[PDB]
DNA sequence: TGGGACTTTTTGA
DNA sequence: TTCAAAAAGTCCCA
């Protein structure tokens, strides 16, 4: 299956992660460093380790004669030495393993066989003997859907630090690097991006930063890394040296649409215009990691303190409908077969597309409500010629098999009375802030989140009040600073986050209620010309503005 | 083949 | 009983 040019890392970065790591090594002092890839695959990285180390020790083999065995250093004894003492490597495919065994073994190109530390394993089951002292390499990432049962059992059991509820794959990957680098080692790898703000990093980051000195993160934000690969990368190096102060160097990308393999080197990439570098202190990540420049950090700090309030302490969260199987419950407003369904079980359907700036676009589907369906004699129709054409995947939902739900119910219908009532909805993942105001009872999927303010915080703000702000472009900037980059463009809006967003009541309330009605006046009518909204949203930027005095 | 529009349901807790 | 998180996303066209 993952025999492709796919997986491959890109040479460009793995030379800047080799060359990262031993750049400043003494080989003088220490001839003989281990240098660890546990996901090695064909040997992208150990093959530049190599190299890199050849040229390492010829260039000094004059000092090494002398200082140590005359006879043992010598330019024709360093292929022997490098494969016997200093590359490691750990697949679990036995074929991978085979093809680099013949690459190390055909770098010199008779004597007695060279014994090449190439295991054939699982690298997190491995009775590790030893600890390293470099560890590079692009580690596997499966998701929590994508993983089989029995193994997953084994993460949580063993992996618990850093491995629970939705958490990937490369999460343990990165404990057990950490576990087995020596004492003033040095570990670079590439993994994505996710974990920085990720729900599910939260242990991880505590791991990484209780256990290792971060140096450098190089965050791509949504760049295409990986070619015809769905995935947001980024490079992490720590080490475990003994140092009084701990601040790291942070690279974020500015242009999302470079072409990696264009420029000769990672380095002049990063010191170009096309990156921005800042300092962040390393004690003074919190459970998140607010990795942003100095700029950033004053407009998020200003925000923070000046908001007494959080979507939290006011709204009411929840989820959307899931259904377990949408071609089954979900039809065309216009189609034929909603004859059969009794108006009482249909309800309006969106999806994250039909969200706007304060309003949402008219509904085109519908959504069959089965659960309301009492008897399978009545209403046999409905159940025999729309949802009963799915029901072999119907009965292959979890609760269907277990028998919780009956074979046509929903998977997760929710509350009808949550969303059968005014409220916000904004898209699961979007390039901007897209909070809308429903009135017309609108049911989603899980791709549309919604809220409602709670009776106690009526009386203090208003639906046209919070879109207003939450659409601005100041709450824009704010919630990105924090936010999870998904892709190109893309950021995750889900509760874990856009609940934690904070707001304020102040002098401009008035002014700032009545732009977002004039607004979304504007909006609902059929003649609309939509420029005019443009001018009430800067003008409404200008107050927020002034309200948090940025 | 790479870029852009759009986003299901499986899953642990 | 029932919540909400999760892109080695998914899909299509020029
Ligand atoms: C394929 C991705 C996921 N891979 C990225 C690193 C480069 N991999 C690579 O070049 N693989 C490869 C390339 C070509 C071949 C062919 C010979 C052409 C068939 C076979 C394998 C991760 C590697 O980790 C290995 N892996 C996955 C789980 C896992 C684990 N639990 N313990 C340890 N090693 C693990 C897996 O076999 C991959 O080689
Ligand atoms: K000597
Ligand atoms: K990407």
């Amino acid at each position: 299956k993952k025999a492709s040019g796919i997986y491959y890392t890109p040479k460009i970065i793995v030379d800047y992660i080799v060359k990262k790591t031993l750049k400043n090594h003494d080989i003088i002092k220490n001839p003989y460093p281990r240098i660890l890839d546990i996901s090695c695959g064909c040997g992208n990285f150990l093959l530049e380790v190599y190299d890199i180390l050849y040229d390492l020790f010829e260039e000094n083999i004059y000092e090494l004669k002398k200082k140590y065995d005359e006879n043992y250093w010598t330019v024709d004894n360093i292929h022997r030495h490098i494969l016997n003492y200093c590359i490691y490597g750990a697949d679990i495919d036995e074929k991978a393993i085979s093809i680099l065994k013949d690459s190390l073994t055909n770098k010199k190109v008779d004597e007695s066989d060279i014994k090449i530390n190439l295991f054939c394993c699982d690298s997190l089951k491995k009775k590790w003997r030893y600890k390293f002292d470099y560890i590079v390499g692009n580690p596997p990432y499966i998701g929590h859907k994508k993983l089989e049962k029995k193994y997953k059992k084994f993460l949580l059991e063993k992996y618990s630090e850093v491995y629970k509820d939705k958490a990937d794959l490369y999460f343990c990957f990165y404990k057990k690097i950490i576990d087995i680098l020596k004492q003033g080692g040095i570990g670079s790898v590439i993994t994505p991006r996710y974990f920085l703000e990720s729900l599910s990093g939260k242990d991880l980051r505590e791991y990484i930063k209780s256990n290792v000195n971060v140096q450098e993160i190089v965050d791509f934000l949504g760049a295409n890394i990986f070619k015809n690969i769905g995935v947001s990368s980024c490079i992490l190096t720590f080490d475990k040296k003994k140092t009084k102060e701990t601040y790291i160097d942070v690279f974020k990308i500015k242009n999302e649409d470079i072409c990696i393999n264009k420029f000769e080197t990672l380095e002049e990439l990063l010191k170009s215009s096309k990156f921005e570098h800042f300092n962040i202190n390393q004690r003074l990540l919190s459970d998140e990691w607010i990795l942003v420049n100095k700029d950033d950090e004053t407009f998020y700090n200003k925000i923070q303190e000046k908001c007494k309030y959080s979507l939290e302490d006011i709204a009411i969260s929840f989820q959307g409908i899931i259904t377990g199987c949408d071609k089954a419950f979900i039809l065309s407003k216009d189609d034929v077969k909603l004859n059969l369904v009794d108006d009482k079980f249909l309800k309006c359907w969106i999806k994250s597309k039909n969200i706007n700036k304060y309003i949402v676009d008219k509904s085109e589907y519908r959504l069959i409500y089965s659960n309301d369906i009492d008897n399978e004699n009545t209403n046999k129709r409905i159940l025999d010629e729309i949802i009963g054409l799915y029901k072999t995947k119907l009965e292959n939902r979890r609760e269907c098999k277990s028998g919780i739900r009956k074979w046509y119910e929903l998977q997760w219908g929710r509350e009808k009375l949550f969303f059968e009532r005014k409220k916000i909805m904004y898209p699961y993942k979007s390039n901007e802030n897209r909070f809308a105001i429903d009135y017309d009872n609108n049911f989603s999927s899980a791709d549309v989140y919604s809220f409602f303010i709670k009776e106690e915080y009526l009386d203090k703000f208003s639906y046209e009040y919070l879109v207003g702000i939450l659409n601005s472009s100041v709450y824009d900037k704010y919630f990105k600073i924090t936010a999870k980059k998904m892709s190109k463009n893309i950021y995750d809006y889900y509760p874990n986050k856009v609940m934690k967003i904070r707001i304020f009541r102040d002098n401009n309330y008035e002014e700032i209620e009545n732009l977002s009605k004039q607004i979304i006046s504007i909006l609902l009518n059929k003649s609309i010309d939509k420029g005019k909204v443009e001018k009430l949203q800067i003008k409404m930027d200008n107050l927020i503005m002034d309200s948090l005095g940025i």
